[PDB]
């Protein structure tokens, strides 16, 4: 006898497992157990994996209902599952769509002066340089101190609650819950602060104070500070991270994007689509019986959408694992979602990349790996997959 197929088949983000090729060919949504020991849906298909998403009877914040079979303990609190929901709710989801587009004046402008910035440092001090911990997660902390609108020297403090607020975890984790209130609280003076006048949270500042989010609770206001901070770093920080990767490792690529820096988000939507940053699949509850393929889904059960399933699927991107500049379908991909859950920070999480690729292929044309690609140490039982320390020469 074998054990029921466990959840997730690997922590490491440079190369999918080719376990997931087979697995979609011979049962595109089969039946897994999650880290709590839970029974789950697996959805490994393109076509299948935005049948759930576009489904909203595949739900999202009813994940968080007590009993639910659970992909991985809370480290936030329920209601805070339905966290978009909740600023639709209070009307707020345009402002706050809004503050966290690249578009504001200087956001980029500020995104290249600060990515130079990481670049001469490290340059100054030699080679090897740690691209993650002393370029990616800086320069992703970075962008989301100035579109929140708060201190730069406030970044470090909040960037260090989110290697546990965003574990996966078979079981709560005090720490978690420490951290959470402390940056809530923060947060919160952050809304009471007059210094507080631009970005985000100097928008909701002033929103708050308007007759007509009179009701809206103090607690969501804070609850959109930290919720946005956190989610945008680590995803932003975490994908730049995997993607660097992915380009050092093809130096046709590389040179390519360094000799026509014009194809760099050409290369940044390909660089999206076969990312493994996701460690496992998103997690959404049926609230009905519904058909996926050959599996009669029931009320009440988990399902994971795998975004690599779609992402390689041959079906919908032929040479699947290959970055391809000239896809008649480049932008289809699943790596911001899709549906009503499909991510409000995509144009930003786009420009992040775009601009830290474009300034690490300026100031370091000859990056490269300086350790064998083997001894990278990927992060486990977290929501991403991202390696400890990225050491590089140039
Ligand atoms: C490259 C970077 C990013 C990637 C890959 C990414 C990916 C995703 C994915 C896959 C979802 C859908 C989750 C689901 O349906 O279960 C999502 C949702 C979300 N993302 Fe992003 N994200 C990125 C950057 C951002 C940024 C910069 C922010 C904000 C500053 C952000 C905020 C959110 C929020 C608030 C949601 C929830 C939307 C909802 O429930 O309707 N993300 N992101
Ligand atoms: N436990 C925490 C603490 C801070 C957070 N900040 C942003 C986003 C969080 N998570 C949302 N889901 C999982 N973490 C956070 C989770
Ligand atoms: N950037 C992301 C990616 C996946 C998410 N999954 C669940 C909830 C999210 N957030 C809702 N508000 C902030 N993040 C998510 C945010």
């Amino acid at each position: 006898a074998t054990v029921l197929l466990e959840v997730p088949f690997s922590a490491r983000g440079d190369r999918i497992p080719d376990a997931v090729a087979e697995l979609r060919t011979r049962e595109p949504i089969r039946k897994v157990r999650t880290i709590t020991g839970a029974e789950a849906w697996l959805v490994s298909s393109y076509a299948l994996c935005t049948q759930v998403l576009e489904d909203r009877r595949f739900s999202m914040k009813e994940t968080a209902a007590a009993g639910a079979p659970r992909l991985n303990a809370l480290t936030v609190p329920p209601e805070v599952v339905n966290n978009m929901g909740n600023i639709a709710d209070a009307g707020l989801r345009k402002a706050v769509m809004k503050a966290i587009t690249p578009k504001a004046p200087g956001l980029e402008q500020f995104l290249r002066d600060t990515a130079n910035s990481l670049l001469d440092n490290l340059i100054t001090e030699g080679a090897p340089a740690d691209l993650r911990n002393d370029f990616a997660d800086p320069l992703a902390t970075a962008l989301h101190c100035k579109v929140l609108g708060i201190p730069q020297e406030d970044g470090p403090k909040l960037f260090r609650s989110l290697s546990i607020a965003f574990m996966s975890s078979a079981d709560p984790i005090p720490a978690a819950k420490i951290n959470w209130d402390r940056d809530i609280e923060y947060m919160a003076g952050i809304l009471e602060n007059p210094n507080i006048t631009t970005g985000l949270m100097g928008e909701l500042s002033r929103l708050r104070k308007d007759p007509a989010y009179s009701h809206v609770s103090d607690e969501l206001f804070a609850t959109i500070g930290v919720t946005f901070f956190g989610a945008g770093v680590i995803s932003t920080g975490s994908f730049l991270t995997t993607a660097l990767i992915s380009l050092i490792q093809r130096p046709q690529l590389r040179n390519l994007l360094h000799e026509k820096p014009e194809l760099i988000p050409a290369g940044v939507e390909e660089l999206l689509r076969i990312n493994l940053s996701f460690a496992d699949g998103l997690p959404r509850l049926a609230t009905a019986d519904i058909q996926v393929g050959d599996v009669l889904v029931r009320k009440g059960e988990l399902v994971l959408v795998l975004l690599e399933g779609a992402n390689f699927d041959p079906e919908h991107f032929p040479n699947p694992g290959s970055i391809e500049l000239d896809r008649p379908n480049p932008t289809s991909h699943l790596a911001f979602g899709r549906g009503q859950h499909f991510c409000p920070g995509s144009a930003l999480g786009r420009r992040h990349a775009q601009i830290g690729i474009e300034a690490l292929l300026k100031k370091m044309p000859g990056v490269d790996l300086a350790v064998p690609i083997d001894q990278l140490v990927w992060r486990t039982r977290f929501q991403r997959r991202i390696p400890e320390r990225l050491p590089v020469l140039w």
